[PDB]
């Protein structure tokens, strides 16, 4: 759906600054359950990272998606 990316979006950008960055992309994994490293997080966001900033926006999540 796009509503569905719309609001994924907004409860992992636990700031709600307009980014998801790697500490909060690894809280969400970490409340999950799951067990990573800084390194496989910057793995991860490497895959979404566009603009190379290091962090992921709306746009480049929902092509993510
Ligand atoms: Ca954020
Ligand atoms: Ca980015």
């Amino acid at each position: 759906s796009e509503e569905e990316i719309r609001e994924a979006f907004r409860v992992f950008d636990k700031d709600g600054n307009g980014y998801i960055s790697a500490a909060e992309l690894r809280h969400v994994m970490t409340n999950l359950g799951e067990k990573l490293t800084d390194e496989e997080v910057d793995e991860m966001i490497r895959e979404a990272d566009i603009d190379g900033d290091g962090q992921v926006n709306y746009e480049e999540f929902v092509q993510m998606m």
